[PDB]
């Protein structure tokens, strides 16, 4: 009933290689609010921006009790690389066979170049502390949206 969106069962206990070299899963973080967010590319311009928007914002997700987690398909070491060099606090998911962005249906076509041309559409996710995808952003515009995104945990949190 809350929910915007349906995850698969399984998607819940995929291990998702985080930056750093450990692995999570979204069962593993029932009890808390967790901040999905998925963009196209590691250090790139609109990446960056939103990455270090969503870093600075870090101790008021804190206050709230949620973490979040920034997904590409890029490779661990990318990840390892784009982390250390804009000092970013929180984890990335590397996606690489993008079976975390299929469950949440981010792989969106375009039919460009006279061709079907699929790729990571930026879009991010509220998950409940039950595991609930209860609030979606799609197509996303960076400008105030991690402000908006932390807004929206607030008033759901109540
Ligand atoms: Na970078
Ligand atoms: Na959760």
């Amino acid at each position: 009933t809350d929910a915007v969106l349906e995850l698969p069962a399984a998607t819940f206990d995929l291990p998702l290689s985080l930056s750093g070299g450990t692995q999570t899963t979204l069962r593993a973080h029932a009890g808390h609010w967790l901040v999905i967010y998925f963009y196209p590319k590691d250090s790139t311009p609109g990446c960056t921006t939103e990455g270090l928007d969503f870093n600075a914002l870090l101790p008021e997700f804190d206050k709230a009790g949620a973490k979040i987690l920034g997904v590409s398909r890029d490779s661990v070491k990318s990840h390892d690389n784009f982390c250390a060099k804009q000092g970013f606090a929180f984890p990335l998911v590397s996606d690489g066979d993008e079976a975390l962005c299929r469950a949440f249906d981010v792989i969106k076509e375009k039919n460009m170049y006279g061709k079907q041309v699929l790729g990571i559409e930026r879009s991010t996710f509220l998950l409940s502390p039950e595991g609930q995808v209860v609030q979606a952003w799609r197509k996303v515009k960076v400008a105030g949206h991690a402000d908006a995104v932390l807004a929206a945990l607030k008033a759901h949190a109540k």
